[PDB]
């Protein structure tokens, strides 16, 4: 019951629209969706 885009849901249009740690990706084999982000090292 939340408003955001889970993980690997499409961001085609939606870029600023991943849940709280997710951000869109583009794919050339696949359609833009929201990857998790990863950690900092």
């Amino acid at each position: 019951s939340e408003d955001c885009i889970p993980k690997w849901k499409g961001c085609v249009n939606r870029h600023g629209d991943c849940c709280e740690g997710l951000e869109c990706w583009k794919r050339r084999r696949s359609f833009e969706v929201c990857v998790p982000k990863t950690p900092k090292t």
